[PDB]
């Protein structure tokens, strides 16, 4: 069962009160292009699977169970200290993820927390290429219907070779142990879960564009508006993902410009997102919810709009939650 009181396990971690809600900086910060990378090692998934028996992660905070639903999350932040890779905003974007999580209440059963910075009240493990596999692969394991997945990764974004280029996300040590591309991430995340089973998925990365070769896609460009209806859109033939899983990243505003011939920020969008779209009090569609977003966003000199990503192509007009189920819009085949 969740623990519901501060005496049944002792005290737990007060997220907000160590600042992380409303005293840490919510403002982008710079990420260099890490440039193009050797070829990864592939993901074996039964491996990941393998060494993912026996893994668990702790419950975060009290909260109120919600009756019939577990919830479990990764978070993954990577600042890449001491190194020409290195990344001021990542951690702290962590941060602000688990305190905005912890603040609205989210009864996460149990979490796992891989980062790179030391002190950090939580932190399960370092986030190297082998924690990172064996760690995606835990959180999506033991999912039966009802349950709600959150992950969020916040980190570098790149190219690597083949054995034409593939997306990739770089783990702390990927110096030694390669990146993971992102169709392995598709596969550990995404290609395993059963139907009825709820995922969120939020990637920071400032160079990237990435949707992780989901099917459906939304981009909040500049020209939305509140008064306009908008749909997700099929990017993708074919599908493998049974279960419900939305994804949150920026991109490059798809409006065209009015310059003919400012300062900006590439790191932390998504996570400026996702937290803005979560502390909206209002119960708000993800359609509107993604404008404000967006106008947040431009307000505060990110270089990117919102973007929505999933399995399946989600009815904008639904109320936006991390742990319902998704009301299919019929209209996009
Ligand atoms: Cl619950
Ligand atoms: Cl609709
Ligand atoms: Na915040
Ligand atoms: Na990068
Ligand atoms: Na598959
Ligand atoms: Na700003």
């Amino acid at each position: 069962s969740l623990i519901t009181q501060l005496c049944d396990a002792g005290q737990l971690a007060d997220y907000v009160g160590l600042g992380w809600l409303n005293a840490v900086s919510s403002q982008p910060y710079l990420v260099q292009a890490l440039g193009l990378q050797p070829p990864p090692r592939r993901v074996d998934v039964d491996a990941a699977f393998r060494d993912a028996k026996g893994l668990h992660g702790h419950q975060p905070w009290v909260a109120t169970p919600l009756p019939g639903q577990t919830v479990r999350a990764l978070f993954i932040g990577i600042n890449y200290y001491g190194t020409s890779a290195a990344l001021s905003g990542c951690c702290n974007d962590v941060k602000q993820m688990l305190a905005t999580l912890q603040k609205r209440g989210l009864p996460i059963n149990e979490a796992v927390i891989l980062v790179d910075e030391d002190n950090f009240p939580g932190r399960t493990d370092q986030p190297t290429r082998d924690n990172i596999v064996r760690y995606m692969a835990w959180l999506v394991k033991d999912a039966k219907p009802g349950d709600v997945l959150f992950f969020h990764y916040s980190g570098h974004g790149t190219q690597c070779k083949s054995r034409k280029y593939d997306q990739c996300i770089a783990p702390v040590d990927f110096q030694k142990s390669g990146c993971i591309v992102d169709d392995d991430i598709h596969k550990l995340l995404f290609s395993r879960l059963p139907e009825k089973v709820r995922l969120t998925a939020v990637f920071d990365c400032g160079h990237s564009g990435s949707i992780m070769d989901l099917p459906f896609t939304y981009v909040c460009s500049g020209g939305e508006q509140a008064s306009g209806t908008p749909h997700m859109k099929r990017i993708r033939e074919g599908n493998d993902v049974l279960g419900d899983v939305m994804m949150i990243s920026g991109c490059a505003d798809e409006q065209t410009s009015a310059d003919v011939k400012g300062s900006t920020g590439a790191g932390g969008a998504a996570t400026q997102c996702i937290t803005c779209m979560l502390m909206n009090n209002q119960s708000l569609s993800y359609g509107k919810l993604l404008i404000e977003t967006r106008d947040m966003l431009k307000r505060k000199r990110f270089k990117q709009v919102p973007q929505l990503s999933a399995s399946k192509a989600i009815d904008l007009d639904q109320t936006f939650s991390l742990t319902e189920m998704f009301s299919v819009d019929r209209s996009i085949q």
